[PDB]
């Protein structure tokens, strides 16, 4: 199992409010976060650090129930952000997305958890499947529907989140298992990737067996197409 990760300002933004973490020691979990609000940079850093620390501490005890483990990790992160909101008034609106992959000990089942509009994709025998459903008002519209015209981007938002970490009224944390097969790739990415690259283009770059090149190619391609935002990817080869 190989894994690569990469973040980039893009072409327009002056700072990077994304963050990510790869468990390089044991390759059990992987995190991407897309902050908003300077920062923004603080929210996404808090999310990544607290989810990581929570998982590091509680993985041995709770890996049998990863839904509880991941929910408690996200809430740990959420409160750490709110507590830094409750305190600091300038950074009172700060927030972030998060997407997390937690692998089971065996390595053939990946628990996918997210809040926001960063994505987890799985790639398998040239088929790219988006796993997570965007917490945006526009996505959940189409996902009923109607407004099924897509069509969806661009509207006013488009960019507006229906869920993010850093809100006291955080109820929805989406967690779902996916089964893994040798040869799969997992992609975690901020919307800076998917706002520039169609799913067809992404699938092309995830066909590259060398995950370092794949990740580098994905970021390079997102800048070529415009790079209007921070862009972060973690590419896992199963
Ligand atoms: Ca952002
Ligand atoms: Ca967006
Ligand atoms: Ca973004
Ligand atoms: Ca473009």
């Amino acid at each position: 199992m190989d894994v690569a990760g990469l973040t980039d300002c893009g072409l327009i933004r002056k700072s990077n409010q994304d963050a990510f973490y790869i468990d390089e020691k044991h390759q059990r979990f992987f995190i991407v976060a897309d902050g908003m609000g300077a920062g923004g940079e603080e929210a996404s850093r808090l999310a990544v650090d607290h989810i990581r620390q929570y998982l590091e501490t509680h993985l041995e005890d709770l890996q049998h129930d990863p839904v509880t483990l991941l929910r408690q990790a996200f809430l740990a992160a959420n409160h750490a952000i709110v507590e830094q909101q409750r305190q600091n008034s300038a950074r009172a609106d700060m927030g972030t997305t998060a997407v997390v992959i937690l692998l089971d000990e065996k390595g053939d089942r990946a628990w996918c958890a997210h809040v926001g509009d960063s994505r987890i994709y799985r790639w398998r025998k040239d088929q790219l499947q988006q796993i997570t459903s965007d917490h945006t008002w526009i996505a959940q519209a189409v996902q009923l529907g109607s407004l099924t015209i897509e069509q969806a981007r661009q509207h006013p938002w488009r960019h507006v989140l229906s869920q993010c970490l850093g809100r006291e009224d955080l109820s929805q944390i989406d967690i779902q298992p996916i089964d893994l097969e040798p040869g799969d790739r997992l992609l975690l990415c901020s919307d800076g990737l998917t706002e520039e690259l169609t799913d067809d283009v992404i699938s092309i770059y995830l066909s590259e067996p060398n995950v370092q090149k794949a990740a580098a190619a994905l970021v390079d391609a997102a800048k070529t197409h415009g790079g209007r935002d921070n862009v972060t990817v973690v590419v896992i080869s199963v």
